[PDB]
């Protein structure tokens, strides 16, 4: 071990799940409240935030590959394909509904929209009459197209451009019955932590349906995204820093899953490849995750990223604060060597 940190098992087909594990261990003020939960009354066979805490702490602590069966058990994804059933963005969002509500009343409740929630403002503009609707809607991830976009710039583009409605697809006005009008949305803010879903997996029917789109996408080190803000702060400019590039190889149907991290930000990368982690270059991360060609049509080749995670570069500091021993409360340490020592007597 020359990287300092420890690979997850292999324990069936979970997919995109080792690699979100990884990408929300080093998520550090993440991980700091995740210790913070109150588990001690918790079932030990049914508790997600448990089961993520337990992750986390043999992630810090393990020299071997870390174990998952009582994650996958405990928010009950247990069948041959259930993970091929879903996606990394619904689990995700389970993973993290499920601590952010074992957070509630805690001094730690509300970390996930602190570190996740972004606002936008939804428009719907008329164009032969006046009436706006202008409306605030939260998010707590991008997902971009990618499907003739050469680079995220244009994803966010075509994100933020200007959709008509008319013909079949009118706008009810109310009072001014069906208006032709345009929708749209804008930025107000961007979250610390600013999760892209890639949409290289586009359900194309009807109804076949699986497909996976292995195009050329081309995505930065540093992401600059004031000019999608509807207003900008000097004191703040939303520049953003690539923390996580989490891969796939092949197409639909099969395919294996890593992720790339610099876990300090520093521009360290490493690749982790379920129980193997070994340093790699910025190189292998970034630029040969784009995907390509190499035959004619396609081949493909083939190894690209299907999610991306940056930091606002003003808040890396604080996302990817220190975590030490001492931020692990001993409630949790006991129960867990206190499991460590029933898992022995085998
Ligand atoms: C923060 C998780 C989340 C929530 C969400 C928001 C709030 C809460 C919550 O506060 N629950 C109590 N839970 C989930 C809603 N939609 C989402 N797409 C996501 C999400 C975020 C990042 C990803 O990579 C994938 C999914």
């Amino acid at each position: 071990k020359h990287t300092g940190y420890v690979g997850l098992k292999n324990q069936g087909a979970t997919c995109y799940m080792n690699s979100l594990l990884q990408t929300l261990f080093f998520t550090n003020q993440l991980r700091k409240a995740v210790y913070m939960m109150p588990t001690e009354g918790d079932d030990s066979s049914k508790s997600v935030p448990l089961a993520l805490q337990r992750v986390f702490y043999e992630l810090q602590h393990s020299d071997k590959p870390v174990g998952t069966k009582k994650l996958t058990k405990s928010f009950g994804w247990e069948t041959l394909d259930s993970f091929m059933q879903h996606d990394v963005q619904e689990l995700c969002r389970v993973l993290l509904d499920n601590v952010e509500n074992k957070m509630k009343g805690t001094c730690v409740e509300g970390t996930i929209p602190k570190l996740f929630r972004g606002k936008m403002v939804s428009y719907i503009q008329c164009k032969e009459v006046d009436y706006r609707s202008d409306r605030r809607e939260d998010y707590y991830d991008i997902q971009l197209s990618i499907k003739g976009k050469k680079n995220i710039f244009e994803s966010f583009v075509d994100y933020v451009a200007v959709e008509q409605l008319d013909g079949d697809n009118k706008y009810d006005a109310g009072e001014h019955g069906l208006q032709e009008a345009e929708k749209g949305v804008k930025f107000l803010t961007l979250p610390p932590v600013l999760h892209l879903q890639l949409m290289r997996f586009m359900y194309d029917p009807q109804t076949d349906q699986n497909i996976k789109i292995n195009d050329r996408f081309e995505f930065p080190e540093q992401l600059p995204l004031d000019e999608f803000l509807q207003k900008t702060d000097p004191k703040d400019p939303a520049n953003y820093i690539l923390h996580a590039v989490l891969v796939h190889s092949g197409d639909n149907h099969g395919g294996h899953y890593v992720v790339y991290l610099n876990p300090k930000g520093d521009g360290k990368w490493c690749k982790f490849d379920d129980d193997v982690v070994s340093r790699c270059t910025k190189e292998e991360a970034i630029e040969h995750n784009y995907g390509g060609h190499d035959d004619d049509l396609s081949v493909r080749h083939c190894t690209n990223a299907y999610m991306l995670v940056y930091i606002r570069e003003s808040k890396l500091s604080e996302v990817l604060q220190a975590v030490t021993d001492h931020d692990i409360p001993q409630q949790l340490v006991e129960r867990l060597q206190e499991e460590k020592r029933i898992e022995a007597q085998k």
